[PDB]
């Protein structure tokens, strides 16, 4: 919850859709979830799987994650 | 073509922050990345590492990703 009875949430805006919206398509269908549920479920899962076990060797890879997430052709 | 306006990033909104913003706190600090940068770098990174190799045996784990995303109960 992190609020009282119902889980709190705020309208958050981002700038993407080309890849995220298209990718959200397979995940949404394959995960039977919404682009928000997927992105919001993937986001946390990332931090959770990264932070919770944030290795010293992966530290620099964090850059790879952000610099690779947005590939260029 | 209608690129940029059609084939490009679009301002996407999601109703969250309670958990995502709080979680984005460790990631943003540990990753020195803004929430949008992390949520957007995590999203792609998630699909990239998960979707790109979305296994049939992992299907059930997807529930874990959801039930785990909210570590309260």
């Amino acid at each position: 919850m992190v609020e009282s009875k119902k889980i709190a949430k705020k309208k958050t805006t981002l700038a993407f859709d080309e890849d995220v919206y298209h990718t959200l398509k397979l995940v949404s269908v394959y995960l039977n979830r919404d682009m928000t549920e997927i992105i919001e479920e993937a986001v946390v899962m990332w931090l959770i799987q990264n932070k919770e076990k944030l290795p010293n060797e992966l530290k620099p890879k964090i850059d790879e994650i952000s610099k690779r997430f947005f590939p260029a052709k």
